[PDB]
RNA sequence: UUACAAUAA
């Protein structure tokens, strides 16, 4: 135990934000992990494969679209099942910034520690960060196997976290599905999916996807989802 | 805490 898990909402303080901005969010996250735990930080890069943390997009208190607008504060979410990944993103964001992203200045306001709904099976999930699943293009939800991949990754992420035989009951049904393409530097096409869906299965199974993510790029800001209730 | 993204390989 182990199994308790963690989720964070961080809040910063008229400003601007881009799209395709999740490589720059890769910056503020590792910066504060090195600034706390320098061995943990370097480790994660070369140490490779799906990491046990994920984080949301950078949203605002409002969305405006002529980059785009900005207003009263702004924020994002972070979830990981590895206690130190979080302790080093809480500690490093604390004794530090002063945060400045791209070049926009900002000042740390609060870090609100959310809760884990113990409700998972059947609950509705909406993507906080889009979803990518890649194979050799990026398979969309109309694809029969988008589901075998997304499931499997979670079964592994499961034992990766639980050190135990993976739970085998997972289905997901998708209501709203939105396409999009991102620039991960310099030269790549990641076709992700903004999603709303119902997912039933082993409770703990989906607990994981909740925390670490759904799909591949969890360390780049894909695959983080929220519960509706 | 927002079913909240402009671009389309």
């Amino acid at each position: 135990h182990h199994h308790h898990g963690s989720r964070f909402l961080i809040r910063l303080v008229a400003f601007k934000v881009p799209y395709n901005h999740q490589y720059y969010l890769q910056g503020l996250i590792y910066n504060a992990i090195k600034s706390s735990n320098p061995k943990l930080a370097t480790y994660l890069h070369e140490v490779k494969g799906p990491k046990l943390f994920t984080y949301s997009l950078f949203m605002a208190e409002k969305r405006e679209h002529p980059y785009f607008l900005g207003y009263k504060k702004g924020f994002f979410y972070f979830s990981t099942c590895v206690p130190e990944i979080a302790e080093a993103l809480v500690n490093g964001l604390l004794m530090n910034p002063e945060v400045r992203l791209w070049d926009e200045r900002f000042y740390l306001h609060e870090i609100k520690v959310l809760r884990e709904p113990k409700k998972f099976n059947g609950s509705t999930f909406v993507t906080l960060s889009p979803i990518a699943v890649t194979v050799v293009y990026d398979v969309p939800p109309m694809e029969k196997e988008f589901y075998s991949i997304i499931k499997d990754d979670l079964q592994d992420k499961y034992v990766m976290a639980y050190g135990d035989k993976p739970p085998s009951e997972f289905e997901m049904e998708v209501l709203i599905a939105k396409p999009k393409r991102f620039r991960i530097k310099p030269g790549i096409y990641q076709t992700a999916w903004h999603l709303v869906f119902r997912a039933y299965g082993n409770d703990d199974l989906l607990k994981v996807g909740y925390e670490v993510g759904f799909g591949e790029k969890n360390s780049l800001g894909f695959g983080m989802v929220k519960v509706e209730g």
